[PDB]
């Protein structure tokens, strides 16, 4: 079981300095929004997935523009009751494999994504532009 | 229904700049690892939620440390099997005002941590270092 560890100290008012492997941001009312941070968290991971798989699958990437979107509860917590990810692919890629990438990464193999997807509404869509 | 919006990029390697309403951080293979990410979403909301509910308990706090251990599974997706949590608050606070800032974060007003909850066992616990 591979163990993750980070450490957060109060920064200012309620921000903390958050310190990780590469480094320490700051996270909380006068940083990084919380809630903004837990969709970047979902869009690296996945996306780490569909780069990785895009090029097992010998596609020639240029470029990977990842949006997400999310739609909170109004009553606390107030959880995300949608959230939206559009991945679009920009190079020599083909729909087919950027589809297969985004499958295997939103159903297997994105960590962050697992976790949360039984407590929203995911709404996943994706396109490709090809450039040379 | 509040929206928050974040956008990522390709910047390297399985890597994606990723704006948000603070700025850019990188995210991915060869910058923040998405599974830590993910607790530092979660340190920094809760961490929020405990600092305002201190402080309208007339609480005098000089710092807040978050401990944050996450054990993933062996197998894909590899989620958190278990998140161990330990709030330290330091300065002049009661033990039962830390209790209970901790417990009204958990279970009522953190929305990252509400999100992941069903999926992990949450290991949650605290103390006080009294001082001034």
């Amino acid at each position: 079981m591979e163990v993750k560890e980070v450490e957060l100290e109060l920064s200012s008012e309620a921000t903390f300095l958050s310190k990780t492997s590469i480094g320490e941001i700051t996270a909380g009312e006068k940083g990084l929004n919380p809630m903004e941070l837990l969709l970047v968290s979902i869009g690296s991971c996945s996306g780490v997935d569909v780069y990785h798989i895009l090029k097992k699958k010998r596609q020639e990437v240029k470029d990977i523009k990842i949006f997400l979107k999310g739609k909170r509860r109004e009553k606390h917590p107030k959880i995300y009751e949608e959230i939206e990810i559009k991945y679009v692919a920009v190079g020599k890629v083909e729909e087919k494999a950027l589809e297969q990438a985004v499958k295997l990464s939103t159903e297997k193999y994105c960590s962050v994504l697992a976790m949360v997807k039984p407590s929203t509404n995911l709404k996943i869509s994706w396109e490709v532009k090809w450039e040379e």
